[PDB]
Formats: C-alpha cells, sequence, structure tokens
C-alpha cells in the first residue's frame, strides 16, 4: 500500500505515535516519507546484508526475523515480513519499542539528516486530525 500523507497521519496517531516518547506526529509522518516514501513494501539491502523493511524501514540486524541476517536479534518478535502489511499495526507496535531504546528517533538516520529540528508540523498541515 501507497498510503497518502494524511492518511498514514490519520493511522499512525490511531495506533498512538502522534507525541510517542513525545515525538509530535509531523515526526514519524516525516520520518515515513523519506524512509518508505508511505510505501508499505519498501525494503532496502544494508552494506552489513541486513534489511531495512517496511513504511519505517526497520533492521533486521535488531528488530525482526527475516532467517538471512547472521547474528541478528529479533527484538520485536515478528517476522520481517509482518512489517510490509497494508495494515501498518507491526510496524508502529515495533518503531515504539525501537524509539523506547535510548537514542530516541536518532535511531532512523533519515530522521535525523531530514526531518530533526525542520518545520515536521509542515507534514500534517491540512490533515482532519
Ligand atoms: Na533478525
Amino acid at each position: 500500500k501507497v498510503f497518502g500523507r494524511c492518511e498514514l497521519a490519520a493511522a499512525m496517531k490511531r495506533h498512538g505515535l502522534d507525541n510517542y516518547r513525545g515525538y509530535s506526529l509531523g515526526n514519524w509522518v516525516c520520518a515515513a516519507k523519506f524512509e518508505s516514501n508511505f510505501n508499505t513494501q519498501a525494503t532496502n539491502r544494508n552494506t552489513d546484508g541486513s534489511t531495512d523493511y517496511g513504511i519505517l524501514q526497520i533492521n533486521s540486524r535488531w528488530w525482526c526475523n527475516d532467517g538471512r541476517t547472521p547474528g541478528s536479534r529479533n527484538l520485536c518478535n515478528i517476522p520481517c515480513s509482518a512489517l510490509l502489511s497494508s495494515d501498518i499495526t507491526a510496524s508502529v507496535n515495533c518503531a515504539k519499542k525501537i524509539v523506547s531504546d535510548g537514542n530516541g528517533m536518532n535511531a532512523w538516520v533519515a530522521w535525523r539528516n531530514r526531518c530533526k529540528g525542520t518545520d515536521v508540523q509542515a507534514w500534517i498541515r491540512g490533515c482532519r486530525l
């Protein structure tokens, strides 16, 4: 599924991501934009041989099991394919654990480099929320 911007904002809000660990909804929407372009089926190979899965590009090194990331953990206890679902429940549940891990949203390098400190509320402008 390719979400629309306000569609994704509404789904993230419904699953309680807005102001989760103090990150306003615009931060989550901005991260999804640059990680996945709002595409639930986005997969990208990392140099270390790990893969990033889904709207929030969650890494098989630590968070999900893909059967092919040696020495990896599955701290969200889910198959990585569950993060490609048109239903974002699993991706949100996992992102909550990631963002609780001590470095907040800096764990998303595209958030640090492209969203952090910017006008993130622009991302939920004109949305019926
Ligand atoms: Na893994």
